[PDB]
């Protein structure tokens, strides 16, 4: 682990990264959430902002140290604080970003800013390539409604890493975390179809936990199924 001011940089291969922040709440301590930063080529593209503007900031900061490549452009996974919370500081850089068409028409209503491009699925929840311009060894994929109802999940080709966000917890988590605004009838499918969208995948990546096994799939798919 890399200290970057106030957050945490961890490569997890040889052109991939996660960016870890912290938001601080009374009564609960303070709550990490996790990124990823990817190099592809000559560019780098990442995946969720921090809690913050300040914070989303730094990583740009650490990236430009570290990588010293231009940012292409961001994709962030649903329409909550620790995802979306600093999307003013990516396009202050002039930065295109990316969410799932329902999460940008949650945004404003969950008090975040939009996106500045959609991605639409198909039935199967993939993404529709027209929506996604040069991703590159991104694999976007829309697992169905679990912690949220415009959750999305993201796999980086070419490497054994797939990413989960708050959709997933680590096998040793005792509960789903924030269920305030889930679908619990429709969790356990979601988390399941997530796994068999990314097979292969043996390193995965999520909001709240260190990587994990595939274990951590498997595991939340359980939980999910007691709130059936
Ligand atoms: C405040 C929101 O950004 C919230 C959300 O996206 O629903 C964040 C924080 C909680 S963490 C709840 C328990 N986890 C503790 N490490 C959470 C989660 O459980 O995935 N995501
Ligand atoms: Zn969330
Ligand atoms: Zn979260």
């Amino acid at each position: 682990d890399q200290r970057f001011g106030d957050l945490v940089f961890r490569q997890l291969a040889p052109n991939v990264w996660q960016h870890t922040s912290y938001l601080d709440m009374p009564g609960f301590g303070a709550v990490a959430s996790n990124g990823l930063i990817v190099r592809d080529g000559g560019r780098v593209l990442v995946v969720d902002t921090a809690w913050t503007d300040d914070q989303t900031a730094q990583i740009l900061n650490w990236i430009k140290q570290e990588i010293n490549l231009p940012v292409a452009l961001a994709v962030v996974t649903h329409a909550h604080q620790d995802k979306m919370g600093g999307m003013d500081a990516l396009h202050a850089a002039g930065i295109a970003t990316y969410a799932n068409a329902l999460s940008n028409q949650l945004a404003p209503q969950e008090g975040m800013v939009a996106a500045q491009h959609s991605l639409t699925f198909a039935a199967n929840g993939w993404v529709e390539p027209a929506t996604a311009p040069n991703f590159g060894p991104l694999k976007v994929f829309y697992p169905g409604p679990g912690h949220t109802s415009d959750n999305i999940t993201v796999g980086i080709d070419g490497t054994d890493i797939a990413f989960g966000g708050c959709l997933i917890k680590d096998s040793k988590a005792k509960s789903l975390g924030n269920l305030g605004d889930a679908d619990t009838e429709h969790y356990a499918a979601s988390a399941r179809a997530f796994g068999a969208a990314f097979p292969k995948a043996s390193m995965i990546v999520m909001s709240h936990s260190a990587p994990d096994s595939r274990a951590a799939i498997t595991h939340t798919a359980r939980m999910a199924d007691k709130l059936r």
